[PDB]
């Protein structure tokens, strides 16, 4: 076929009943995915090409960047909560992979402050009990397709994007591929 199971994608062995339809896992410490934001803007490309009546949903992971990398999944959550995530998702990549200005949790909330959101919305949510159960179904879904790598796809918690099985000669092309069989996945 054009499409294989083990080409494009693979399929999960435990299908994850659920499951939100197109469900991304990313990290601010993982190199491929600043790539899939700023260069490659993977996200965007998949959402024009989604049906009628599809939600796409990105979620941080743990498991990288120890004692950062909880924090960042935290204030992840708090840009979920405020709908910030438009604003800060850049400056957070670039603070800490381009500009290494990023060491604390105090420098993550200073880019919320650059960003406009209000010292006392930031703390009030960073510290909410809304934040921590978003944090809470962030782990649970990483949890639940037991992931050990980003950048993640899962679509209908079922199908898991393989791009190492696309061409990079061309980024464009490259990205169209990625999305379109998200587009498959979909309607499968």
């Amino acid at each position: 076929a054009q499409y294989e199971d083990g080409k494009q994608y693979t399929t999960l062995e435990k299908p994850v009943a659920g499951a939100p339809q197109v469900l991304e896992f990313f990290s601010f410490f993982c190199p491929h995915c600043y790539q899939f934001e700023e260069v490659l803007h993977i996200s965007d490309n998949v959402k024009k090409k989604l049906p009628e009546g599809v939600k796409m949903t990105k979620y941080h992971v743990n498991f990288m960047g120890g004692d950062l990398g909880k924090d960042l999944t935290q204030a992840w959550a708090v840009a979920m909560a405020l709908g910030v995530e438009d604003k800060v998702t850049v400056p957070l990549f670039e603070g800490v992979q381009k500009t290494q200005t990023i060491r604390s949790a105090s420098d993550i909330r200073d880019v919320f402050i650059n960003a406009g959101i209000k010292g006392e919305e930031y703390d009030a949510a960073w510290n909410s009990f809304v934040v921590k159960s978003l944090v809470a179904q962030q782990e649970k879904a990483a949890a639940d397709v037991q992931l050990r790598g980003v950048p993640a796809m899962f679509v209908n918690g079922k199908y898991q994007l393989n791009p190492q099985g696309m061409d990079t000669s061309n980024m464009d092309v490259f990205v169209q591929q990625y999305a379109d069989t998200v587009k498959y996945l979909s309607e499968k």
